[PDB]
């Protein structure tokens, strides 16, 4: 076994040649079983999205959205904090680094929270988010 911080450095390293499923569910799963996983996991994917080298992102946003499937209640209420929605908007909006960012990792960004918005209906946080950037015309 390893750590968090190891464990989704594998799983995002710009070198993988492809997904690598197997570190990037060992991530979750070890979620699913640490007390201090969510709020910790939260921390260390927004570093990663926020990442100029884009395969790092996209693989990044590939944990993201696998957790949020395997990890349930625990891991969607720390995804749908202000502090973590606010690290996801910075990468898409043009007054921070949205100007530079991939159309795919944007693309992918605005396809994850429009999903949340209509899939779970009750994390409030998500919607107010993709609202605000659709006010804005980022979306």
């Amino acid at each position: 076994p390893e750590t968090l911080e190891a464990r989704i450095n594998r799983a995002t390293n710009p070198l993988n040649k492809e997904l690598d499923w197997a570190s990037i569910n060992g991530f979750c799963e070890q979620l699913n079983e640490d007390f201090e996983g969510p709020p910790l996991a939260t921390r260390l994917l927004a570093h990663k999205i926020q990442s100029p080298q884009e395969w790092e992102a996209i693989q990044a946003l590939t944990v993201l959205e696998t957790c949020m499937k395997s990890c349930g209640k625990r891991f969607h209420d720390e995804v749908g904090k202000f502090r973590f929605l606010n690290e996801l908007i910075k990468v898409v909006s043009p007054k921070y680094l949205g100007s530079r960012t991939s159309e795919k990792v944007k693309n992918k960004i605005l396809e994850l929270l429009y999903s949340w918005t209509v899939g779970l209906p009750e994390e409030v946080k998500i919607a107010e988010a993709y609202q605000m950037l659709k006010k804005q015309g980022i979306v």
